[PDB]
């Protein structure tokens, strides 16, 4: 998590390598574990036709978080990716944290953030609702739509196109936040019951299969290294259905 042997970073968008660091630094002083990802996967690079696709991928987990997920992409010289999830394990009920950025010449083209629900009635969680809304209703002048998979989102999701950079560190300040609150939620959160158990993991299946239905990630695995390539790495390695 020290992104000091990152060969990406210094190379990524300022965003990202603001959102980069945040993330690294909640995660830092957890009761962390290596998760290994298929194949042991770490850095992985690759051109067909077109541009290279160079990707560096760092993989933990906690008691708390079944797999906490941060990944850093660049397509040729000029677009730039953070994915990061933290799936929760269903046991204790957690929401899942989601972000993705994507950046190019132009600055960045895409900010998406989530705490996203696994409760049946596609609520969060009371405490969650309270201190989110606590945080007040954000000002972002270029709100983009969620495509129709997008319903696995809550109502908090952030999708933007940040206008300036008072709004780029505003989407920062907020993805913080909510790391602040979610790392704060796992320790008070327990346990629930097998049955409860089961409607948070059914929650979080949900969520893999929907996020798999985003073709706009698909298209660039694709053209980096192939149909079946992309396909396994969109189903095995980003976002894994659980048994
Ligand atoms: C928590 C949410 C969340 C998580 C965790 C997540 O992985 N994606 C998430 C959301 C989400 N992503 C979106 C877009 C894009 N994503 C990429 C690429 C990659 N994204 C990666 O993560 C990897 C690994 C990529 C490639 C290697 C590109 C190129 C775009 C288009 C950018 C643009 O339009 O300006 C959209 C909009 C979809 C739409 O408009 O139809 C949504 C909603």
């Amino acid at each position: 998590l020290s992104l000091t042997n990152s060969s990406l970073m210094p190379t990524l968008n300022p965003m990202i390598q603001q959102l980069a660091l945040a993330i690294a630094a909640s995660w830092q002083s957890l009761p962390l574990k290596p998760y290994q990802l298929p194949e042991d996967l770490g850095y992985v690079e690759g051109r067909l036709e077109g541009e290279k696709l160079v990707i560096e991928n760092r993989c933990y987990q906690t008691p708390q978080f079944r797999k906490m997920h941060l990944e850093l992409a660049k397509v040729g010289k000029g677009l730039d990716i953070l994915h990061c999830v933290m799936f929760p394990e269903p046991l204790y009920g957690l929401p899942l944290f989601g972000c993705d950025i994507v950046a190019g010449p132009g600055g960045v083209s895409a900010a998406i953030a989530d705490l996203s629900p696994t409760q049946s009635d596609r609520q969060l969680p009371a405490a969650y609702q309270k201190s989110l809304a606590e945080l007040g209703q954000p000002e972002f002048e270029q709100q983009r739509e969620l495509p129709p998979w997008g319903e696995i989102f809550s109502e908090y999701c952030l999708f933007i196109r940040p206008s300036n950079v008072t709004e780029e560190e505003r989407f920062v300040q907020r993805v913080v936040d909510f790391l602040q609150i979610h790392c704060h939620q796992s320790i008070v959160a327990e346990p629930l019951s097998e049955a409860q158990t089961l409607e948070h993991r059914q929650g979080q299946i949900h969520y893999c299969q929907q996020q798999q239905k985003n073709d706009k990630t698909r298209r660039v695995l694709e053209k980096a290294f192939g149909e079946a390539w992309a396909e396994r790495y969109m189903s095995q390695v980003l976002f894994d259905v659980i048994q």
